[PDB]
């Protein structure tokens, strides 16, 4: 089991202590990519998480087809408000989208199945 020191900020590790945050988005990308089942994510080093499954796609329309979005997301878009959203962030540095690796991780501590 290996241990991941995720920084995020007091705004969406809340979701994360809420639970709400289950399903992880984000470019694969090597030192995340790597991480897999039994392994650990510590967000903003204070919230432990247990990884309960990886797997890899391509196309956000993917990740949104096997993963749900009101869970990938808080705010829990619409499937054409999260196209958008996807292809809002950081409209300078405008690009072809890339990237989906669905983390699926478990906060430790509160109560579940």
């Amino acid at each position: 089991m290996k241990v991941y020191r995720l920084y995020l900020k007091d705004e969406y590790l809340e979701m994360v202590k809420s639970g709400k945050k289950r399903i992880e988005v984000r470019v694969a990308y090597p030192q995340l990519k790597d991480i897999k089942r039994g392994d650990k994510i510590i967000f903003n080093d204070l919230i432990p998480a247990e990884v309960v499954e990886v797997k890899k796609y391509e196309t956000f329309r993917q990740v949104l087809r096997e993963e749900p979005i009101d869970k990938i997301f808080p705010d829990k878009p619409s499937f054409e408000k999260a196209l958008k959203r996807f292809h809002n962030m950081y409209p300078k540095w405008k690009e072809y989208r890339y990237g989906v690796l669905a983390i699926k991780f478990r906060v430790l501590g509160r109560d579940k199945e």
